[PDB]
C-alpha cells in the first residue's frame, strides 16, 4: 500500500522507542521498566533499534567529518 496506519496505540509505542536516551539504557532494558503488550513491545523495539543505530551512524559520520 501501504496504509500501515498502525493503530494510534502502536504509533505511540514507536514514538517512545525513539526518545533521546541520555542514560544509555538498551532498547531491551527499557522494555523491562514496565510490562507492555506484545505488539507494543515489538513496535517499541523495532523503533528503538532503528533510531539507536541511526544515531550511531550519524555519530560515526560526524567524527569523520563526512557529516556534522
Amino acid at each position: 500500500d501501504k496504509v500501515g496506519k498502525y493503530p494510534k496505540e502502536l504509533r505511540k509505542c514507536c514514538e517512545d522507542g525513539m526518545r533521546e536516551n541520555p542514560m544509555r539504557f538498551s532498547c531491551q532494558r527499557r522494555t523491562r521498566f514496565i510490562s507492555l503488550g506484545e505488539a507494543c513491545k515489538k513496535v517499541f523495539l523495532d523503533c528503538c533499534n532503528y533510531i539507536t543505530e541511526l544515531r550511531r551512524q550519524h555519530a560515526r559520520a560526524s567524527h569523520l567529518g563526512l557529516a556534522r
